[PDB]
């Protein structure tokens, strides 16, 4: 056959497309994803069948699928589809514009060429979301407060169309536009940033013209007025523009004056504020759905200065002399600039520019050029080497942080980063039978192999030994071999003797210590196990229990405070079907036999629907610090993101806002929720210093988001300051979106990139032995640190430390004596709305 | 399930297979690639049924598919189909020989296990090409001329067969052949080179033999008469023979003379063209097809001395003391021949041997061994540490250069690779904004990170940085970093006082510049871009325009001196489908409103029939110097070669030869054209003494391609010497063809090998600060250089400068005040024939 | 006695018999590049303080008498990245006449001083016999 | 075996060697002044050649350590660029493994007066009043 790569994945979309067909042909309503391959695989068909053209099936897309045949999301999510084809003509892009736009669609056309029975219309059977929509108060901005302005009367001279930017200096503007030229100097057109004005050949138009601030110093265009705006420079400029041949024409009489805050002033530019959140994201007080859910951000801040907005593109603002500064030293200018991003971290929800320098997070405030804008500091300046990343729109959030991680296989490193984790912290050494039970890289020499294994995957990582020992001597030797924690687990012996001995290592090392406690309580009860931390700190893993922990009492840990406790994933939230998976999950994973009373009797002890439902409650009162994968060892690494904010979502529906959220939006429970896997996680290991947050002076492990899929499936990750992954189509098309679109490993995988990018993180014992010198590492190497005074207090915004009590014979659970009551769930969003499968 | 990789790719040509089964189904006429998919899942199915032998099945894979439900194409291509499968009997190879054989398939059988409806016979509707067809004068050559002759009757004593090839010293033939070895001394069978003769028990045959030439010198064998052909050795060699018991038999009579040129001659052994080119591919004056477009290209010479080609094989040439000399020293035995190739090189369409010795072109020739030949110089010696790889009936060309690549992922670089390209100009950090847009990598950090990261990959880069800055600081840096050349691009701003400045820096530095203009003519017209270029050297990416660049006229620099002119990929050629299609992607990329006048305006002032028609033209006489992609930027990475070609294609279509062709050959406008995608961009890049084109001592990064498929999909592709992609089958298979068969990455892409293969292209400031030493790159590193002195006068068959005018009103374009007409394709061939989608 | 010889003078090599006389010299009377304390080469003034960090000279050999087959000349010479970057009238240009781009000397830029000394490439034995180390040691 | 191996003079056997050759190549040497046009003339004294120079002296010889080592790879945890080969066969050993030096002799020392003895014989030996390979040869 000799397929080429794209033709092997042309073959793969046809293969979804197909599977939609097939779904659709027994009335199936498709969802986003299903529907995109469905239309893109069909226009491959018309293609290859050579009897329509591009336009043709730019309209016969709109006609396969109705409204009726989709789910009611879709209408809203899919905006366009695109996908090439070989035509008889050879490769051609078509973009099929809002696909549903009937209430019907064409079936036999949508089943075209698949051989499939066309279903009646009867078998689509029948108010949610408009995922990520923004919400904005009626209400206009004004741009370019309190600068000078003018209108001047433009006339092209010339016979081809002239077309000028907002930020270009006007005075510098092609010779053949004839308009005062001494009044343009120093302005720039008063309009919304990235936009601009276009002159037809013989046209004249008068625009609104505002002066240029900052440093106020011209740069670039045609050097006509090259330097600082004043008087000397201005009588320079005209004697350039007279002597170069620039048109110009003295306009006695045009008015001046300035713009300001007053509806009513004629030199004033306006903008809506929902045009303005659909050019540069929304602004302060603009409200956002995260995804499908129903969580609503609200911007609590801006740093941008309307109208002088970093957009990046053709006849736009980051271009040399005007957003690109040209009038500072090489060393500052950022290595790259993330423009326009709503950030949502625990520290806030806010609208800001991010810049980026040597990997890490520079500054975050308005970017630019100070030479012609306001409030641009030395760290936020954008040179001509500095990379630019486009944020309006989106979210960027801190990479998320799984801290119990099963290293059983290399595959779930790639799941997890393309679900938005960059750092992972957890043990293993392959599949064998030590590493699917639990978090442990045993043996210094499986420490040295998985540190050199991981070198150049761009994410950081942090492996735990075996911490379930009554002698020190193994201990310290793991911990000099590379270990940033350990891992108590009841697998290895998770009793007194271990424990008091584990974190009297813990004590020397300064790492931190997880747990798995004594489900038999063989040793003793939870009280027991408790004592044993004789007040020391430790983590506790899966605190709820059904991932394993004293029976049926664990969850009292949450109350403890020298425990920083976790829970693992599948157990949130409590839904429908949870109960029964997760019991089926555990009698199989521990060859139990349900017709042996002692097997479910151990069974029924371990999986409560009451404390997976209390767990849901205390998750939402900040009584558990963080949210973890426990990765295919009870646990899915790709869900630790949507899994938290599935949770949030739920306790919204059922409880409403917390009792510090504004009513007005959910920003409360939002960061502290998101706190949950990205801060809380790098704290309580020790590496709060280098990620967990969008703050300055940490690693720039940033992703983004649309909206729309948040918390389902980013646009793409960064590394280190560097694209890792992202979503991307046919890698021979004439763009980057046409199909098909998958998450995908990008520059910061290949070679030894990855080390460059990210940190391998170890003990101090270790760090004194060089192992990264010894191991031969690229990537680099910390220490963790600070982690021995630690309480459930340094748990951001989850420092709630309620009594927590279990009934012995019910298990009914109550944190100060107050029931923990949620109903399951029947639904959860962040699901059906965008998974094939 | 405990799937093994070969049953993953199984599923993947089931599915394929399947795909080809629904086209069938609806009448669809199957291109080659659908025939192999389907009959290969047909043949796995049908052996999964276990009711048909291996030979049942090479027999009923026949009665598949018939001429009627096929391209007329199709039986030209198909010769066979092969695949294994589990039989009961375990894992057998079959192979369906020559499979369309009726008019109409037993289609009931071509759908079968498919369960899809059986279509009637009436629902395939009704001159082309044979592609890559080969064109011979009804004539022979006459093999080994002037050389001493003799005719034996030879008779076996042996009671099992014996079979001697035709470069075997025949006096050291098995001892169980009677005949005058007297004769046979320095002596070989006058037979096509690779051919035997074959000596059944009890058999005589008269055989005629011809005297070894070159030095003369008997090696290997028997050892019989090891040596100098002369007196002394002859009579030592008799003794040996009745030593050691080898048959001999005087045969006094025996008829001896001398070959020549003439058909009279009784000791000639003739071969007709149509044999000789089945054999070792065409030779002078023959012609080839170029994939299925209407080009022919014609042999202009041959190194081979008819008789003595260097074909590898058991019982051929390529054997010790034969073809494979065991006379030299060590050191100059070549690393690898690429035997009877047929090369298509701008320099020339040529017949010879391609020598490789540490990765580079050692020699290009008459290759073999000295001692037995004549004609083969000292740098064309097969030795015992010589590969083979076979070139008959093959074309080998130099591997592709695209200098306008967009690093937005890293999956290009596999497309780019897969389809022929083996060196990489352009800039990029990954998919972020700036690069999606422009070809530049913008700080050192992301320089050092781009060359790291693609270290081990087998291709050569060359990365650009951000050159549109008013100041030079900026640009030093970059450039020092590691940039061996720089972008100008309107959305960084492409205005006079950067284009100036930008060149000035190139002067200085010695690196090329590479623009996309001021499309908006905001800072001036196209005329005011070229007076700030001052004369000096520039590359212009795009030059029609519809990639960017002053609206409408910017491709007026074609007929300027200073200016080097490349075009992007998705205008070549104009068709059918290119301006709708191309209409949208703009308004798609730039987020334009149709039912907004002003961005309606815009497109259709950068998007021109007129302009893209004269593209056509202006690359057909040479005016346009170079082919490149601008890839998921308004290119097609995997497209640019077959895009070159199917120009050329639709040129000779509508305008016949070239004044420069001749009539019976189109030479001159292959020549013409593959310059564009090979010399010529490393000449205006500064790196041609390295790569660009099949001369000696630049790098062996070669093509290998089956004319019938040539421009589209290449058999293997040699990087440094070494295959570092290539067309291979079921890995699991007895043999490496059976299906699928995909293009694949080799040894060449595994541990750091790809680096020992390639050159990462730096500025000579970057090497003078040893950036290959500092970021620790595994891949050689030179210095771009001799790039500021070039004109279009250096671009090498593509040296025109005909005056352009551009009518502002109607786009009519002119060259040299005559019309650029060319009506637009309806279809182009590179396509159809050979694409899955 | 302060920056060495210019054209027309004559130096005695060593205590030999021979005398090289300085065939051209590119300095400007008054613009000397001159390193020490209240001297030329200082911020602002002999030292540039108005050109991009990238072409400031990593070192410059300032008022050498250059003995070469090419000439005897007096000129100060640049050195960048470990090669000869240029031979003439280093410094300022903001303040000087006759300095090209490739003589600027920056903040970054080190001082050998060459005033009253002869610069010489260096030589080349080509008939060595590694016969031991020390020998190495001897030539440099 | 290694070609570690020592050059001497009879006449200076066992005092001072001409050249000892390590693991092929020269690594030390008597060598005289450096700059003389013969390698003889003095001051002649013991030098290090090639040999110790750069990198070279790991490539000709071994860093011996034992086999739970060599399992561990220290010789490249620690970045040796000297060869390094384990220990072996060395449990099994007795004196009469000791190549000509495999004598066995009871012994016997006497608690007061120290006298010893071998099989029962006295072990006399009058001490030296002088030695060779001294006063002839060094300079203190
Ligand atoms: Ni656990
Ligand atoms: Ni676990
Ligand atoms: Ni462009
Ligand atoms: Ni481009």
């Amino acid at each position: 056959m000799k397929l080429s790569p794209r033709e092997v994945e042309k073959l793969g979309l046809h293969n979804a497309g197909y599977l939609a067909q097939k779904r659709l042909a027994r009335g199936v309503r498709l969802n986003y994803t299903e529907a995109v391959a469905l239309i893109a695989s069909q226009i491959m068909e018309y293609a290859r069948d050579g009897e329509k053209t591009v336009a043709q099936l730019m309209c016969l897309g709109q006609h396969l699928l109705g409204r009726r045949q989709v789910l009611p999301a879709v209408p809203h999510l899919l905006n366009a589809v695109q996908v090439e084809a070989t035509f008889p003509d050879g490769t051609k892009l078509v973009t099929v514009h809002d696909p549903i736009s009937r209430e019907n669609g064409e079936l036999q056309e949508a089943l075209f060429g698949s051989l499939l029975p066309v279903p009646s219309l009867d078998k689509f059977a029948e108010d949610n979301r408009i995922p990520g929509e923004i919400l904005c108060e009626d209400e206009c901005l004004t741009l370019n407060i309190g600068r000078k302005a003018v209108i001047l009367k433009v006339t092209s001279k010339g016979d081809r169309p002239i077309q000028v930017g907002s930020h270009y200096h006007f005075i510098e503007v092609n010779p053949y536009l004839t308009f005062d030229r001494r009044k343009a100097y120093g302005m720039r057109l008063n309009i919304a940033a990235g936009t601009a004005v276009r002159f037809e050949p013989g046209d004249c138009k008068s625009v609104t013209l505002v002066s240029i601030e900052g440093n106020k110093v011209i740069r670039g265009g045609n050097a006509i007025a090259d330097g600082p705006v004043n008087e000397t420079n201005l009588e320079a400029a005209m004697h350039a523009v007279r002597s170069k041949g620039f048109g110009h024409e003295e306009e006695k009489d045009a008015s001046e004056g300035f713009t300001k805050e007053d509806p009513n002033c004629p030199f004033n530019t306006f903008i809506h504020r929902k045009e303005y959140a659909n050019k540069y994201g929304p602004t302060t007080g603009d409200k956002i759905r995260l995804g499908d859910t129903n969580l609503l951000a609200e911007i609590e801040k801006d740093y941008a200065l309307y109208g002088d907005e970093c957009v990046f593109g053709g006849g736009k603002v980051i271009r040399d002399g005007m957003g690109q500064s040209c009038g500072h030293p090489p060393a500052i200018s950022l290595d790259t600039v993330i423009t326009n991003a709503v950030i949502i971290d625990y520290t806030g929800i806010i609208k800001a520019d991010i810049g980026i320098k040597d990997g890490l997070i520079a500054s975050i405030g308005k970017a630019g050029n100070p030479d012609i804008m306001n409030g641009v500091f030395s760290n936020m300046i954008i040179g001509a080497n500095t990379e630019v990343i486009a944020g309006e729109g989106l979210i960027v959030t801190a990479g998320a942080i799984d801290c119990h991680v099963h290293y059983i296989c290399p595959q779930l490193v790639y799941e997890a980063i393309s679900s938005g984790i960059t750092t992972l912290v957890g043990g293993g050494t392959g599949p064998a039978a030590g590493t699917r039970a639990t978090t442990c890289t045993p043996s210094p020499t499986q420490m040295r192999l998985m540190l050199q294994s991981t070198d150049d995957l761009p994410l950081n990582f942090g492996f735990t030994g075996k911490g379930s020992s009554s002698k020190p001597d193994e201990l310290h030797e793991i911990i000099k071999a590379g270990a940033m924690g350990l891992k108590l687990h009841e697998d290895w012996g998770s009793t007194p003797a271990a424990i008091d001995n584990c974190l009297t290592i813990a004590e020397h090392h300064d790492i931190q210590i997880n747990i798995h406690t004594d489900t038999l309580n063989e040793a003793g009860f939870v009280e027991h196990s408790i004592a044993a931390f004789k007040g020391r700190t430790i983590h506790t893993y899966h605190s709820e229990g059904a991932g394993g922990g004293h029976a049926p009492d664990i969850i009292k840990v949450c109350g403890i405070k020298n425990v920083l406790p976790s829970s693992t994933n599948p157990t949130r939230p409590l839904t429908s079907n949870t109960i029964d998976e997760h019991l089926d999950m555990l009698m199989v994973c521990h060859h139990l036999d349900r017709e042996i009373p002692e097997d479910l009797a151990f069974a029924h002890s371990r999986i409560r629907k009451k404390t997976i439902a209390a767990e849901d409650v205390l998750n939402d009162i900040g009584a558990i610090s963080i949210i973890s994968s426990d990765s295919q060892a009870m646990g899915r690494v790709g869900e630790v993101i949507s899994r938290t904010w599935q949770t949030a979502d739920k306790m919204k529906a059922q409880t409403g806002p917390l009792k510090c959220d504004s009513s007005d939006n959910d920003n409360f429970r939002i960061r502290r929720y998101i706190a949950k896997y990205t801060i809380n996680p790098a704290i309580a290991n020790g590496f709060s210093q280098y990620v967990g947050s969008v703050e300055v002076g940490k690693l720039a492990d940033l992703v983004m988001w649309k909206p729309s899929f948040f918390g389902t499936k980013p646009e793409m990750v960064i590394k280190g300051g560097m694209v890792a992954w992202a979503d991307i189509g046919d890698p021979n098309a004439s763009i980057p979106t046409p199909e098909p679109v998958k998450m995908r490993p990008m520059y910061g995988t290949l070679g030894k990139a990855g080390g460059a990018l990210s940190i391998a993180f170890v003990s101090k014992a270790a760090l004194d032995q060089r192992v990264n010198v010894l191991y031969g590492l690229n990537k680099r190497v910390e220490a963790v640190s600070n982690v021995r005074k630690l309480t459930k207090l340094d748990m951001k915004l989850n420092d709630a430390l309620p009594e927590i009590t279990v009934d012995p014979e019910s298990y009914t659970v109550k944190a100060d004596g107050k029931l923990l009551c949620v109903s399951e769930a029947t639904t959860v969003p962040l699901s059906r709305n965008y998974f094939l499968f």
